[PDB]
């Protein structure tokens, strides 16, 4: 997360950190169980770690469950990024309580104008290279479709949005892949993609979680 602040520990309970040895990824904590992700953030031999803060120091809120499954989008496509999109079933479920709690699904797509809740552990730098340690937020908007196809032509389909600044200097990147874009209490994108990061007129483009919530429920009630 670039030009954005501290949340402060345990403040975004559904944040959780993909690890395969290292921190890789973001992802939301939708039930007890699993686990909503970017596509791209795919691999093998995840452990799923909640309640975290500090990514490098035990603090005594983790739980480290390792994933017994993950299914990716079934019309995922790496190229254009369109239903970037992926589900983590954990092996055992979390123990929820008020530092790592779930996050609902929406009912309603979110429009242009509200403001969401982005976070991650992902580089802070628009140049170069600073990776945090303790998770970082940043408030932003949703931008217009007109708005975002515009930033990018020929790139932005009916599965992505964006938000951010056009300003620049406020945005996701990488390292925050995969992690949440929540708008009144719901869980409306997943970090996706964008050029650099807190470029001017170039916002984040972020997975439109309204899209795939019957795909979700679905895949959750038969796996
Ligand atoms: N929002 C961004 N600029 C962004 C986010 C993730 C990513 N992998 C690349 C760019
Ligand atoms: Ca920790």
């Amino acid at each position: 997360i670039v030009g954005g602040y501290t949340c402060g520990a345990n403040t975004v309970p559904y944040q959780v950190s993909l690890n395969s040895g290292y921190h890789f990824c973001g992802g939301s904590l939708i039930n007890s169980q699993w686990v909503v992700s970017a596509a791209h953030c795919y691999k093998s031999g995840i452990q799923v770690r909640l309640g975290e803060d500090n990514i490098n120091v035990v603090e005594g809120n983790e739980q480290f469950i390792s994933a017994s499954k993950s299914i990716v989008h079934p019309s995922y496509n790496s190229n254009t990024l369109n239903n970037d999109i992926m589900l983590i079933k954990l092996k055992s479920a979390a123990s929820l309580n008020s530092r790592v709690a779930s996050i609902s699904l929406p009912t309603s797509c979110a429009s242009a104008g509200t403001q969401c809740l982005i976070s991650g552990w992902g580089n802070t730098k628009s140049s170069g290279t600073s990776y945090p340690d303790v998770l970082k937020c940043l408030k932003a908007p949703i931008l217009s479709d007109s708005s975002c196809k515009s930033a990018y032509p020929g790139q932005i389909t009916s599965n992505m949005f964006c938000a951010g600044y056009l300003e620049g200097g406020k945005d996701s990147c990488q390292g925050d892949s995969g992690g949440p874009v929540v708008c009144s209490g719901k869980l409306q994108g997943i970090v996706s993609w964008g050029s650099g990061c807190a470029q001017k007129n170039k916002p984040g483009v972020y997975t439109k979680v309204c899209n795939y919530v019957s795909w979700i429920k679905q895949t959750i009630a038969s796996n």
